[PDB]
RNA sequence: UGUGCC
């Protein structure tokens, strides 16, 4: 409960010159007391009295009632922080050293220097893009020095050194003082021109870096990176986190992690000996002379000192630098720059052809409805994105203007122009509007908005392939329910001393233009073949639709801007935007892989013992029949960089006998390593989230990140959230919300009281605040109900919905008539609407709890009737499995010892059932596990009537009515949609072994009845108390059960009435993947 | 409506 306790310190840290706190109770006589206490203190302060007495009078409000929030009423200028910044402002400032970058703009020149006229300035190239303001990150920094000031021993050292990191941060800001912003949380240009350009991103990134600063190595990474990006803000990441690649081929493997046929991680005792060519070595030396050459120093020799050695138990070092370097920002170049950088092929071409005939090869021959109904998949499909151009549209009496891809069909269908029959062109005559997308360390990289006509020709397909990736194991990405585990897992299995591993990196290659060509021709080539193989015209005309699309490509224009002005040029390179963007990659990347393999052997004799492509990389496994040298590598190396290099690819290839490193994991050791560089304080772009929704997600970014390896200090994540989830009531008056507010499993939720443990309310006063937060939970839109009766939208509702199924409507209708509403929600105007609605709402609650007459159940309400049936009692597990991901919390890291881990995702859709295969087969709808858990406990005859009206046959919809099958669907749906409440797969959950033998002794449930959906909750309850209590103690403790026969009838019939919530702390979980 | 595909 320190969350309260810290923000009153900063509120009086911030403002001196008063607080008033406001409590309230369920308890009727209690609720008066603090109505009494709330009124007192507003007349004492008007007053300028004591608060003295009134607590001590008011012992009782304090002592037992629940603080909802606490008042500000400060009366300065937003000030202070010009004031606060001077005394830590002495040591010398910093100096950018304009002659690192290529491009000119990429240098923290004068910002004047940059843009001389008002109206040629843009932030598009520095935008923090957070809806939090720099002057509140200092503010932060500086609140959080004060409280630490007066600390020893190891603590004092931590200070020290975050002390000495923000003079340079704050002289360098003082020199040109703190700058301005606006309303929108965004830097204009007349606060900007006198200040360096980039100075308000480097100021975050170097905060955020800091204040995740704690041994001295921590201190000396983040000095040199902060002094080095202020000048650098092109290579600075890329240059620090290259060594990495070739450093894992340098460790020794002793004792490992493998994949056993039930694909699940078991431990390996072996020993790989690392095999390094001198020439790598050389490579090596090189990456480090350039980190040198570009004025690093300190973290060069940590590399150095670690090689001498290369002890996998000094190897953290290496994997902390990694992380540490994406934190330096983003690198936002000028669309064109990001742009501009853009006979042999006859076997590469081949198996993209043919692999894409594979995929498709069964659906095609049958005549499968959702390729012969592909058009109306799309539309249901369809996004509410963007299509490209800003179109005036009428709806009902409305004459507004949007961009939306949902609005610009719908307006085209009232209007007859909804044609997917004709996909538009997107060369000189019709050029692709391009969106982009950037990440620290890599570049920019360009993307297509085509019109949704490329969307839905393309939907169906990408669709079967990827049901085909499913269930092949070479497409990591996409095999079953796997996890990063599993793969990790796989790498490790044939490591011996007869075999190399081949890791490759082609993100280059991707979007080379000697690329398109072959990939375009591979795919229209397959497309052909499975043309010839039925006559359904259906089929014919969807899968000569995606054919077209792919003739369009070939010869693609863009409009890239060069200032306030659109420049049309030729963009004859594949770039991402359409639907099979992922799984066409995964496929070119594949045939790239084999490609090259197959060369090679003509001179080497191998096994494949794996092959994969997993993202923008691919690697393999090779088997040789004999014992590997250093020699040997070099002249696999050098034959298939080679291969790579005749096909004019500029990728990077290595080849290594213990580990590998591709974007999204690594292995070193026979240890699994992630990247954790989630930037904190800046952004990649904006959206239409609210700063709540920020805040959510900054705890979110900062929980993946500490589970990865990079800590940043709790408190002043705390501090952050406080300063975002703030409202205003006046120019003077701010509400801030309390532990409880936030932290409660409510649809306000945005952080856990206590890190790696969701809670649930045990407490009357927590469940009266959670049913009253739920209360207002949704919003009305004037300007969404609107369009909600228009003519033009019942109709595309209707028109779906006749097209769709063939009995009756509502529990389909209710549904497609809601999904579309809702898509409105990517217009700002309704999204503005509701927002004002919710914080109106929300300024009444704090001040004064609303009546509620609840009748509806959640997950909290049947854990909490659970609850008291339990009997615990201190148990013992000792640890037995070694640790093979290293970054992990000491806390995390010890369940994982004790009980193991997992290779697996539980399922959370419901997906897996019969019911929803059989609605598969004969429909090309997809109800969701919500649509589903309600429709399985209906009615025997509802469930009939149901199917059919989907278009399922009567003889196969009145077989599963009565089968077997749909009793055991029934506990099926139950059990994934609980999981689904729990957030079982996302956060530090997704990661222990729930089904652990060792966790399962610890749990002690004797039947009194026997009834499926009863015995889960139980013992997932059980499992979760145990965990939990395991993650705060470091210790374990066993469950006994004693519930009631009675009872569980009763909690049976609360189990198919539970509610979702939907809060900023679930919209996180679902943002990062 | 400072708007940006899968």
């Amino acid at each position: 409960g320190k969350y309260n306790l810290i923000l009153s310190e900063y509120l009086s840290f911030i403002y001196n010159s008063v607080q008033i706190p406001i409590y309230y109770s369920s308890n009727s006589e209690l609720e008066n007391r603090c109505i009494e206490f709330h009124s007192k203190c507003l007349e004492n302060s008007k007053n300028g009295l004591s608060l003295r007495k009134l607590f001590v009078e008011y012992n009782d409000v304090i002592e037992n009632a629940t603080l909802l929030s606490i008042l500000s009423y400060s009366y300065d200028k937003y000030n202070a922080v010009e004031r606060k910044l001077v005394k830590y402002a002495k040591g010398k400032p910093l100096e950018a050293d304009l002659t690192v970058n290529e491009l000119d703009y990429e240098n923290n020149k004068m910002t004047s220097e940059l843009f001389p006229t008002a109206e040629e300035y843009t932030d598009s190239l520095m935008d923090p893009a957070i809806l939090t303001s720099l002057s509140s990150n200092l503010n932060a920094v500086m609140f959080w020095l004060e409280k630490h000031e007066n600390d020893v021993a190891e603590k004092l050292k931590v200070y020290k050194r975050r002390l000495d990191l923000f003079t340079i941060v704050a002289s360098t800001i003082n020199k040109y003082g703190v700058p301005r912003h606006n309303a929108k949380y965004r830097y204009e240009y007349d606060v900007m021109k006198d200040k360096p350009y980039y100075l308000v991103t480097w100021a975050n990134s170097s905060i955020e870096m800091l204040m995740s600063v704690f041994s001295h190595d921590d201190y000396l990474i983040a000095k040199e990176l902060i002094v080095l990006s202020y000048s650098n803000r092109s290579t600075l990441a890329k240059l620090v986190s290259s060594p990495m690649s070739i450093l894992v081929a340098l460790v020794d493997i002793n004792g490992t992690f493998i994949t056993n046929e039930e694909l699940e991680l078991e431990f390996s005792n072996k020993y790989v000996r690392a095999i390094v060519p001198d020439q790598t070595f050389d490579e090596l030396n090189q990456m480090l002379d350039n980190m040198r050459k570009a004025g690093l120093v300190d973290i060069p020799k940590m590399i150095q000192d670690w090689l001498v050695d290369r002890s996998i138990e000094k190897f953290p070092l290496m994997a902390k630098i990694y992380s540490w370097s994406f934190h330096v920002g983003f690198r936002k170049q000028k669309m064109l720059d990001a742009a501009l950088d853009q006979e042999m092929y006859r076997e590469y071409t081949m198996l993209i052809r043919d692999e894409v005939v594979k995929m498709l090869e069964e659906p095609v021959k049958h005549d499968d409805h959702l390729l012969r109904d592909s058009e109306l998949a799309g539309l249901l499909s369809m996004s509410s994105a963007s299509n490209g151009e800003s179109r005036q549209l009428k709806f009902g009496r409305k004459t507004i203007f949007s961009t939306k891809k949902n609005m610009h069909v719908m307006d085209d269908m009232a209007n007859e122009r909804y044609t997917p029959g004709i996909i538009p062109p997107v060369n000189v005559d019709k050029p692709i509007p391009l969106g982009r997308r950037d990440v620290p360390g890599r570049r920019t990289r360009i993307i297509f908005i085509l019109p949704y006509e490329y969307f839905i020709a393309q939907h169906a397909v990408v669709e079967k392939m990827l049901i085909y990736a499913k269930h092949t194991r070479e497409y990591a990405e996409f095999y079953s329910q796997s996890n990063q585990l599993l793969s990790y897992g796989d790498v490790t299995r044939f490591l011996s001393n007869n075999t190399m591993v081949l890791y490759t990196d082609v993100s280059q290659w991707d979007s080379s233009q000697h690329n398109t060509q072959p990939f375009r021709k591979g795919i229209i080539m397959g497309l052909d073949i499975l043309a010839n193989m039925t006559n359904d015209a259906k089929v014919l005309q969807t899968l000569n639709l995606y054919k077209q699309t792919q003739i369009n490509l070939m010869d693609s224009y863009v409009q890239i801007p060069d200032g306030n002005v659109i420049k049309k040029i030729q963009y004859g390179a594949v770039a991402s935007g359409e639907k099979q963007t992922k799984a066409a990659n995964s496929i070119a990347n594949l045939a790239l892989i084999k490609t090259v393999l197959s060369r090679i052997s003509n001179k080497h004799s191998f096994a494949t013992k794996i092959i994969r492509v997993d993202g923008d990389d691919n690697y393999a496994v090779l088997q040789f029949n004999t014992e590997v040298t250093k020699q040997m590598i070099q002249d696999v190396s050098n034959d298939v960089r080679e291969t790579y290099a005749r096909m004019n690819a500029k990728v990077k290839a290595l080849v290594s006998t213990v580990g590998i490193e591709i974007a999204k994991r690594y292995i070193a050791g026979g240890k699994i390593f992630f990247r954790a560089g989630i930037n904190l304080l800046n952004n990649e772009k904006r959206g239409q989230s609210t700063q709540w929704d920020q805040a959510a997600i900054l705890y979110s970014n900062y929980i993946v990140n500490r589970l990865r390896g990079f800590e940043t200090d709790r408190e002043f994540i705390l501090t952050k959230i406080m300063q975002m989830t703030s409202v205003a009531i006046t120019g003077s008056l701010r509400l801030f919300p309390s532990e409880r507010v936030l932290t409660t499993n409510s649809t306000f939720k945005v952080f856990d009281s206590e890190d790696f443990i969701i809670e649930y309310g045990t407490t009357v006063d927590e469940v009266y605040i959670q049913r009253a937060f739920m209360s207002l939970s949704s919003q009305k839109s004037g300007i969404a109900d609107e369009i909600a009766a228009s003519s033009t939208f019942k109709n595309y509702v209707t028109r779906l919905s006749e097209q769709l199924l063939f009995s009756k409507n509502n529990i389909v209708s209710r549904g497609i008539a809601l999904t579309e509403k809702a898509k409105l929600n990517s217009y700002a105007p309704i999204s503005l609407e509701k927002r004002r609605a919710q914080i109106s709402a929300l300024l009444t609650m704090l001040q004064k709890p609303v009546t509620f007459k609840s009748s509806k159940i959640t997950i909290n309400d049947i854990l909490r009737d659970i609850k008291p049936f339990f009997t615990v009692s201190d148990a013992h597990l000792p640890i037995q499995y070694q640790k093979f991901m290293p970054t992990l919390p000491d806390n995390v890291q010890y369940i994982i010892q004790c009980i193991g881990s997992r290779t697996y995702q539980i399922e959370d859709d419901g997906s897996k059932s019969a019911i929803s295969r059989l609605i598969s087969k004969y429909s090309v709808y997809k109800p969701s596990i919500e649509e589903l858990y309600k429709v399985i406990s209906l009615h025997e005859n509802e469930i009939q009537l149901y199917l059919i009206s989907l278009g399922i046959p009567k003889i196969d919809a009145d077989t599963y009515v009565g089968s077997k099958i749909y009793s055991r669907d029934k506990y099926r749906i139950l059990e994934s949609y609980v999981y689904n409440l729990l957030s079982i797969n996302y956060g530090c959950y997704q990661l222990f072994d729930f089904n652990s033998p060792d966790l399962e002794k610890l749990i002690r449930i004797p039947f009194k009845g026997k009834i499926p959906a009863v015995t889960f909750i139980l013992h997932l309850y059980a499992k979760l108390e145990v965990i939990n209590y395991a993650i705060k103690n470091g210790s374990w403790i066993s469950l006994f059960c004693n519930y009631p026969k009675s009872e569980m009838i009763k909690l049976w019939k609360k189990m198919w009435n539970i509610t979702s919530l939907r809060s900023p702390y679930t919209n996180a979980n679902f943002f990062q993947e």
